C-alpha cells in the first residue's frame, strides 16, 4: 500500500484499540454510565468495521 | 464528577478528535478511500454523540 494509506490504516487500528479501552472503562462504572457504555459498544463495533474495511481495501500487496 | 468519570470523559474527547483527524486523512485520499471515508464520517458522528452524552451525564457539578 502507499505510505498515506499505511498512516490511515495505523490510525484506524489505534482508534479501534482506544474505543475498546473506553468501553471497558464505561462498563466498569456500571449503572452510572450505562447509556454511555451502550453507545460506546456500538462505537467500538463501528471502529472495528472501519479497520477491517481499510485492511481489506489497502492490503495484500 | 468522579475521577473515574473524568478519565472516561477525557478519553471520549480524545477519540472524537482522533476520528476527525482520520476522517480528514481518508477524505484526502479521495476515490482511493471513498467507502472508508463514508464509514469514518459515521464513526466521527458516533464519537461526537458519545462525547456529548458523557459530558451531559457526568458534568455540571
Amino acid at each position: 500500500m502507499t505510505k498515506q494509506e499505511k498512516t490511515a490504516l495505523n490510525m484506524a487500528r489505534f482508534i479501534r484499540s482506544q474505543t475498546l479501552t473506553l468501553l471497558e472503562k464505561l462498563n466498569e462504572l456500571a449503572d452510572a454510565a450505562d447509556e454511555q457504555a451502550d453507545i460506546c459498544e456500538s462505537l467500538h463495533d463501528h471502529a472495528d468495521e472501519l479497520y477491517r474495511s481499510c485492511l481489506a481495501r489497502f492490503g495484500d500487496d
